[PDB]
């Protein structure tokens, strides 16, 4: 049968599903690992033992145990990112959408959800892969991985909680694709991994890791890069946060073994309840348990790997959204609200930059402040608001990504950069938030093609060209089918705008601010902090 | 006789001179101190001992011994600033222009020339005071003071070379005015001191120094203020440069006494030929012998006095020119030429910032560079030229002055700020230089009123309103003539921070003169360099 597939670990039965007055095959909740429960908590994933009989793959799997956002109850803007299935530690599964009829060795795209490494689910409505797999004729896979302490508690030296297991979960799903995608009509040789934010940073990390390099052909990074300030920690910081987590739960701290044993006895929700208490500063856009630079998954520091060219050489397509920081200001900075224009006073501004650049000393805060304040109108609440918004986005997403793109292009085989700046006409968030972090996703997945979602015809057109750019790039390493999307080069540094208007080519995306964040501030902090 | 005046030191005989179809009385080269020669070189000035007979005051006196610029031989643009009279150490004289018929108790304005404290002369053509004295009916006085090592060699502790003697020369000229100006029809109670650049810094220093405060009513500072990075040095730096001077002349450096004695036996030109070698680093807009914070002429640090309000509280009128730094880039930075557009390559821009900010460490240099570079277009030679121009002007003149104006206004009794940005039609310098340092002076002195000079009619009008603002301010403490139809120059207040543009176009009021850059220069950079 078309829905009955035999994989190297057993048989699986999919389901024919509707998609734009038609149908395609979908295999939901396929296990690619053994359930990480009990003694398995905090440990590297183990290949899923082969089962007999037919695995029912007609419904979405559980979502991993995670912090759940309750800020705005009932609000669709925030609720659309929360788990839409039961949460469980038994969550390592993948989903696959296959064109119907089943293609012959077609391009494979593997989605990696974001969520700051503390959240995310593969089953969200916006991650439904039926529109993209169908419209672009590609086999679309969405994997999952452990988040929060469950996937990143790091006690370097130990083998019970080595850290980065969430990345290893991802790597194993990729290994599973490499080994089984051919039975679904996919070409294990032409696999493209792509993800947004933590997903984008994850993609970048696999590009840098020797152990992941041969598990994919090309990469797409959306609003995230491996070198982001919030994307990783040192082994030492990882350890203190782990110890602090144990302290918060009255754990025995005499040894890694005792701490770990103690933590394995706690119910998932107990860990999660205190997760945020281990952060070293009052801050925004900073998450507790993230990847650690251990010398194993990552040979050396991320920077040295970028400089020496020690990473996978291939084609990459990446970009950022216009207003990456608004979401985090709304949730953690004083003066911001979802129901007002959020004019920011001078005082709140100062509090805001402190929260945005937690690691900075006073001279560093003055530099940031000076770089983003218009002293001919320092009491303009709109400028103060937009100024803060730029600080968070530049420092956390845009500039770290530009640093990555420039380093990568020295050795890469092709870079395509984009700047997504279209504010969806049906957004439920306030205007001041602008082009929000993560909202380019619905366009990549083709949600504007379903009429009941009330998108405009130009938005549906944009989505189609984005999907086509993404899929064409995945198939050939070039988003253009022989308005050309310029190749980003060390010399020209061209990039395109991604919106409803005709394609425009620009150069040096926010170069002034990125010189500040990538070269000046770091130098100032190393010489005075 | 209108030309025969008897002063507290003896009789003086002036001369009648032509001025715009009329006539005015002038007393040139009136001595106000004893000749600072021989054993008196480096010493505080001493009152001119009384003379008998009539002192012929019909010609300009000698100019003090100073470095002479020979960069462009024959070029009027630079030569107009060089000594136009023989140089001598015997140079403490003043000049006076008195309206005819002689006023009864009229306003007095005392000019203090600039020249980085290493040059200047009260006898230049641009300082001819007959036009302003005649046009605004004021008694105009131009004084002089020792410059270079002669006026600022400083060996703290010593009484032979105390330092700041050039500032003391100025004070003595002021004391002379206070005691004798009434004999020329001037009011000792209503004297206004004004000077440009080093002269501007001097004016602000007399406002700061307790011993100078009672010698004048108010002040005008043009393109210069006391807190400028080049206007003063610490006792230590002063001593180091004095010793380094002797070293350059193979002097006995065992004691200030011998060092001084050695230096006193050298010919003037000998000291001048080595003057520049004592500077700490390669730089632009830095001069060897300038005032020193001695705890005497200046009770404490300039910054502390400004914060405490420890200074003369009165009315001040001050301002700057749009392109203060071009002159100095031309003379000492690579890539600049008076015969080309002077487009600067990124390489020379970098060299330029180091020269311009000599005391800054690498981190400081990077902050300056980032602050004045448009990274979307870093090879645009024009943007680099203008960026460097702005750096020099902002660091050395504009921002130090804004710092001063804001501090002073917290305690002052009225502040008026201007931004001079008119490029003279007959300027011999290249256009890239814009509104050059010191070229607002010719407007202040009414040169545009003399037709053979070929200024435009609009420039004559600008000069007349500038002279009127200046004189009306000196007379009343307000540049504006009460209830008049003409636009009004608003008071600069700590809150609104208003100022006006001074050019041939109708007045425009603005706020926060270059706040962005001055926040960087006055607050951020100092903290960055102080860090470590
Ligand atoms: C798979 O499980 C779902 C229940 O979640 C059920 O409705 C469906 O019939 C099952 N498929 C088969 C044939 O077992
Ligand atoms: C990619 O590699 C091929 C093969 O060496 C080379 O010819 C091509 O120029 C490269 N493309 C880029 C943009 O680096
Ligand atoms: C004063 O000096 C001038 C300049 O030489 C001369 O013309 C004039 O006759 C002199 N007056 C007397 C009384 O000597
Ligand atoms: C100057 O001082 C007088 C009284 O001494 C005061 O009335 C006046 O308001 C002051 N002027 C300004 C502008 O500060
Ligand atoms: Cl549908
Ligand atoms: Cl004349």
């Amino acid at each position: 049968s078309e829905l009955l597939v035999n994989t190297k670990s057993g048989k699986v039965m999919g389901t024919r599903v509707p998609v734009l007055s038609s149908h395609i095959s979908a295999f939901l909740g396929i296990p690619f690992a053994e359930p990480p429960v009990g003694n398995m908590r905090f440990r590297r994933p183990e290949p899923k033992k082969p089962w007999s009989g037919v695995w029912n793959a007609s419904t979405y799997p559980n979502n991993c145990q995670q912090y759940v956002d309750e800020q705005f109850p009932g609000f669709s803007g925030s609720e659309m990112w929360n788990p839409n299935r039961e949460m469980s530690e038994d969550c390592l599964y993948l989903n696959i959408w296959v064109p119907s009829p089943r293609p012959k060795s077609t391009t494979v795209m593997v989605w990696i959800y974001g969520g700051g490494f503390y959240s995310g689910s593969s089953t969200l409505d916006v991650y439904n892969g039926k529109y993209l797999a169908y419209t672009e004729e590609v086999v679309l896979v969405s994997l999952s991985y452990r988040v929060g302490a469950f996937g990143f508690l790091a006690l370097h030296g130990s083998q019970e909680a080595p850290g980065n297991v969430g990345l290893l979960d991802q790597r194993m799903a990729l290994q599973w694709v490499h080994d089984n995608i051919q039975f679904f009509g996919g070409d294990p040789k032409t696999v493209t991994i792509f993800g947004e934010s933590a997903g984008g940073a994850s993609v970048g990390m696999h590009i840098l890791s020797p152990g992941s390099r041969d598990l994919f052909r090309r990469a797409i990074l959306q609003s995230g890069s491996p070198n982001c300030p919030w994307a990783s920690v040192s082994v030492a910081e990882g350890r203190r946060r782990a110890v602090e987590l144990g302290r918060n739960l009255n754990c025995n701290l005499n040894s890694d073994e005792e701490l770990i044993h103690c933590l394995r006895e706690k119910k998932p929700q107990e860990l999660i309840d205190v997760e945020w208490n281990v952060l070293p500063f009052d801050s925004i856009f900073r998450f507790s348990f993230v990847p650690v630079i251990d010398g194993e998954f990552f040979p050396t520091s991320l920077e040295s790997m970028l400089n020496s060219g020690n990473f996978k050489k291939t084609q990459i397509l990446l970009g950022v959204n216009k207003d990456e920081g608004s979401f985090f200001l709304l949730y953690g900075a004083p003066g911001f609200s979802k129901d007002s224009e959020s004019k920011i006073s001078r005082e709140d501004f100062m509090s805001g930059v402190k929260l945005s650049v937690p690691h900075a000393n006073d001279l560093g805060l003055d530099a940031v402040t000076l770089q983003y304040t218009d002293w001919m109108d320092d009491n303009n609440g709109i400028k103060n608001r937009d100024g803060l918004d730029d600080i968070v986005g530049d420092h956390n997403v845009i500039c770290p990504l530009m640093h990555f793109v420039n380093k990568y292009t020295k050795f890469g085989n092709g870079t395509y950069l984009y700047f997504f700046n279209h504010r969806a006409s049906n957004l439920v968030w306030p205007e001041w938030m602008g082009v929000i972090h993560g909202y380019e996703i619905e366009f990549v997945f083709g949600l504007p093609l379903v009429k009941e979602l009330n998108y405009t015809a130009e938005e549906e057109a944009l989505s189609r060209r984005i999907m086509h750019y993404w899929a064409t790039f995945a198939k050939t390493g070039n988003p253009n089918e022989p308005s050309k999307w310029p190749l980003f080069t060390t010399k020209e540094q061209k990039f395109i705008d991604l919106n409803t208007e005709p394609m425009k080519v620009h150069q040096r995306l926010r170069v002034q601010m990125c010189v500040f964040w990538n070269q000046f501030l770091p130098k100032l902090l190393n010489a005075t902090a």
